[PDB]
């Protein structure tokens, strides 16, 4: 056949390639979010890959919103806490090939936690 669609799998949630991957979610979300700040990855809830012609990464995650406003190392970011404290979970499908360095965040859907 000409399509590539493999196997979809558990991978572990600290699998470094899902960490990349989960970074590379976080940083797209940031740029195309209508948030003043920056969020940041919390926990790694889910982490599912499939093998196409690249890689799927099907991420379930959740975010905090940081005290860092975007007008970047987000682990010198702290969570907002009281009154800019926001919670997030979401599902991210992130695309990486070999031949980009950047991998691309394909879908996402976010959800506000209470």
């Amino acid at each position: 056949q000409e399509r590539m669609v493999g196997e979809l799998r558990d991978l572990s949630p600290d699998d470094p390639q899902v960490q990349k991957a989960a970074q590379a979610a976080v940083a797209s979300y940031n740029m195309g979010s209508n948030s003043i700040y920056y969020f940041r990855d919390t926990h790694i809830i889910k982490a599912q890959s499939q093998l196409v012609a690249g890689i799927k990464y099907f991420l379930t995650m959740e975010m905090g919103s940081t005290d860092c406003r975007k007008t970047v190392d987000l682990t010198t970011c702290p969570l907002a806490a009281g009154a800019q404290q926001e919670k997030l979970r979401c599902d991210f499908e992130v695309l990486v090939v070999p031949w980009q360095n950047s991998s691309q965040l394909l879908k996402h859907n976010c959800v506000q936690m209470l």
